[PDB]
């Protein structure tokens, strides 16, 4: 679990959205994985423009945080689940890193802010959603 907070807006795994983000919907994309709903309340969160491929994401199934090299957004097939089925999910960014699927949420940071969310994993690899294209997050 997780999501980030930046101005009116929530950012979440489209697969873990609750009624109340479907209710307050803005954007969502299905091949990204990613969601966007209203807050009542300010968010603080900075989101990075960049092109970084090193950074830190937050593991809850280790209550650690962890150092990543990166690679660039791209279209990587994700196997199916009960959530999808076999598919090429859009703007994912992996790293050799642990992660199990309670895992989904943690974000990954660079030295400039926000980059992403844990959206997939499994045999030693670790997937990101990007954020960082997401240009509107902020005006
Ligand atoms: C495969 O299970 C793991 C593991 C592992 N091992 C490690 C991390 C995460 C998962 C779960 C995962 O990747 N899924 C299921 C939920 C939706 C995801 C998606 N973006 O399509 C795919
Ligand atoms: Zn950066």
């Amino acid at each position: 679990s997780g999501a980030i907070y930046v101005g009116n807006y929530r950012v979440v795994n489209r697969h873990l959205a609750t009624h109340n983000d479907w209710a307050n919907l803005v954007w969502e994309d299905s091949s990204r994985d990613l969601l966007v709903s209203s807050t009542t309340a300010q968010g603080c969160d900075t989101i990075a423009r960049c092109d970084c491929q090193t950074g830190v994401y937050y593991c809850s199934s280790r209550r650690k945080h962890y150092p990543v090299s990166f690679s660039k957004p791209s279209l990587i097939f994700v196997e199916a689940s009960e959530y999808y089925p076999a598919r090429y999910q859009s703007h994912l960014m992996l790293a050799v890193g642990h992660s199990e699927p309670g895992d989904c949420g943690g974000i990954l940071r660079c030295q400039h802010g926000v980059v992403g969310i844990v959206s997939t994993g499994g045999n030693g690899l670790v997937g990101f959603a990007d954020v960082r294209d997401l240009l509107w997050l902020d005006e």
